[PDB]
């Protein structure tokens, strides 16, 4: 792993923020004599965080070589602040993309669920679980590749996991069950396959389904018996394959819901001609309309 | 029968008792009778369903158990409910044992009984608790022993939103996602373990682990060779209610006791406990 403990604006000139809220900052930084782009990732640091098992996961990150995850160059530990050095993704998120290109065409959708799909069978296949695929978190570059980030080691510290104990509230009279289910939830590895299929559908009309009806009102509706999952509004914009892969990957029996691996033996996804190209297509839709 | 009318018209509103998430709590006198009450304001918002809203009520009001706070009614001014309830004048139990120390093993024992039969009650009803402890166990002039109700309250307002905020948008979200983000873990069987760590707190001053970190403390009782909590004072304590403090406090939820069989056990089973102990305490002050 090896945390260098020393002041990164040293190394690095900040040079814009990018966005960030409870697990911290997030700014764009030049590399200062090479000039090389990166991401750099403040986490906010509190006195009672283990800097043991902290090593550990960055040992994880470093080791980890996946294509479709965000790259990890390296880590900074100056004045209880851990900077994550990390691969620089030039164009944003989707969401960023389709506010102003308006909606993705079919073939453009496939190859982003092909390259998440990659992404997510990596992840999946090291035991961990995404929790949170949705347009805002798939990350394009300016090549036109798509990038997963990694909520992981930010996580298990600082204000978001501070966040994550207040709501938990005292957990001293509480059973070890309860106590289980406080830290997992109910998220296993195939919540995110869901998540995808939600994804494709708002890639494909600028919003998740149920986008403008109340949060508690959907939740109710997704646990009463007789819920039928989301499809897309418009049957002849997209093909049947497209239909099934939105159909499959929104079972709501996860038991029967498909892996990561099996979603990338579909058609949609399995189909020639899906490249950056599609992407190259959207980013100049950006620049020239 | 939310009645659409002014509460402050009907009762004068004393002072205030403390808590501010769930909603505040003013002691209010009835203005002809004189009786006291303890009214519950709710601020809710506009997007909350009155329609089964009532049917929470509506169980509210055909409920008469004992050992649970009296519901008496619902009013709604510009938008704040207000839910009338049964006063306890003595506060919770930590209020008290701040003032008084550590209850007797008798005390204890009482309370427990009084608080398994408000439990035996709500499971019946297919309701938990989710948060058995000192705090939310009241006691009345006469020495007597009720759970408070964050029922309803939790289903509107500004504890529902800030569930709602944390849970984050659930657009994206899976159904066993979103079922395990509304339940939770809460079983039944998990008010049964709170009261067990409640008769240590109400023995000690304190839950155990009290000194120790939340989160260190999550990942202690997930690890797979937690053992469970006991009393630190082997010998001040009877057999019996240590025996009550291990099957209680059983890990596995498919062998740990419902609130029927805790019921029958010796510690709570025997005689001589009623509401006497209690207001030996109530004097202590
Ligand atoms: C020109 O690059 C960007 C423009 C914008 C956005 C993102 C980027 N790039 C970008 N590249 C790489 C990463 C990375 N290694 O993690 C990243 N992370 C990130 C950013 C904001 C929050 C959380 C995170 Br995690 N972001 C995000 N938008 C909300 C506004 C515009
Ligand atoms: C002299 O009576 C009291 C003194 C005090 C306390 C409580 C009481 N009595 C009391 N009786 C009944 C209720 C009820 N129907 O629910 C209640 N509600 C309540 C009050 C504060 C918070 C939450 C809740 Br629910 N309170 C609470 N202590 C923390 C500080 C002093």
């Amino acid at each position: 792993p090896d945390i260098f403990n020393r002041d990164p604006r040293d190394h690095y000139d900040l040079l814009q923020r990018l966005g960030g809220g409870t697990y911290g900052e997030v700014f764009k930084a030049r590399d200062k004599v090479s000039g090389d782009l990166v991401a750099l990732k403040m986490v906010k640091m509190e006195p009672d965080d283990d800097v043991s098992t902290l090593q550990k996961e960055i040992l994880i990150l470093k080791t980890c070589r996946h294509a479709n995850i965000v790259a990890y160059h390296g880590s900074y530990l100056w004045l209880q602040k851990l900077w994550i050095c990390m691969e620089f993704c030039g164009a944003g998120s989707l969401q960023d993309i389709y506010q102003v290109t308006g909606s993705l065409s079919e073939l453009q959708i496939s190859y982003v669920c092909r390259e998440v799909l990659q992404g997510l069978a990596y992840l999946h296949s090291q035991k961990k679980i995404h929790r949170d695929i949705k347009g805002a978190n798939i990350l394009i570059n300016d090549a036109g590749e798509v990038r997963l980030a990694d909520f992981g080691i930010s996580a298990q510290i600082g204000a978001e996991l501070a966040r994550r104990l207040e709501f938990i509230g005292t957990p001293y009279w509480m059973a070890p069950e309860v106590a289980a289910v406080a830290l997992k939830g109910g998220y296993n590895e195939l919540c995110d396959i869901w998540s995808l299929g939600i994804t494709a559908i708002e890639l494909a009309e600028l919003q998740p389904p149920l986008f403008d009806v109340h949060p508690l009102r959907v939740l109710f509706l997704m646990t009463k018996s007789g819920y039928q999952p989301p499809r897309l509004k418009e049957k002849g914009k997209w093909s049947a394959a497209f239909h099934n892969f939105i159909k499959v990957t929104l079972t709501k029996s996860p038991k029967k819901r498909p892996s990561a691996t099996k979603m990338l033996s579909h058609q949609l996804v399995s189909q020639p001609g899906l490249n950056r190209g599609l992407i190259l297509d959207l980013l100049d839709k950006l620049k020239n309309p």
